[PDB]
């Protein structure tokens, strides 16, 4: 069994900038979700080898996790907030696609997603 390489967190060919929205996504959104009691399965890529999920990366072809997002924010990898918001949504959607309603991991994603929604509702206007 073998895991794929993780998503990239650096790339000089990718355009990027800092924005107050992206600052908010790190200081408020990522920080809030990262400290949550249910964050830990989402803090790094799914290790399909150690978890014995050999079909994981047959079903999930756009991997994402908060470890990757955290690095992308810390590295100022993004051009805009939408790119980062999309990564969070991919992470949640992957969980729901792979798993089943009522599963513990789905309850965990739901709890993180609730907070994510609450925070992005007050994404500041671009300055
Ligand atoms: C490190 C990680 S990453 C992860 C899990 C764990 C443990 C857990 C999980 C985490 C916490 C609790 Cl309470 C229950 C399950 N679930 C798997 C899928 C699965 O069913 O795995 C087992 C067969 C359970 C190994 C899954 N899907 N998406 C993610 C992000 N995860
Ligand atoms: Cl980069």
């Amino acid at each position: 069994s073998m895991n794929p390489p993780p998503p990239e967190t650096s790339n000089p060919n990718k355009p990027k900038r800092q924005t107050n929205q992206l600052q908010y996504l790190l200081r408020v959104v990522l920080k809030t979700l990262w400290k949550h009691q249910f964050a830990w399965p989402f803090q790094q890529p799914v290790d399909a080898v150690k978890l014995n999920l050999p079909d994981y990366y047959k079903i999930i072809k756009t991997p994402m996790d908060m470890g990757t997002i955290k690095k992308r924010l810390e590295n100022n990898y993004y051009w805009n907030a939408q790119e980062c918001i999309q990564d969070f949504n991919t992470m949640f959607t992957n969980c729901y696609i792979y798993n089943k309603p009522g599963d513990d991991i789905v309850l965990m994603a739901e709890a993180l997603e609730k907070l994510f929604l609450q925070k992005i509702n007050e994404l500041p206007t671009e300055e």
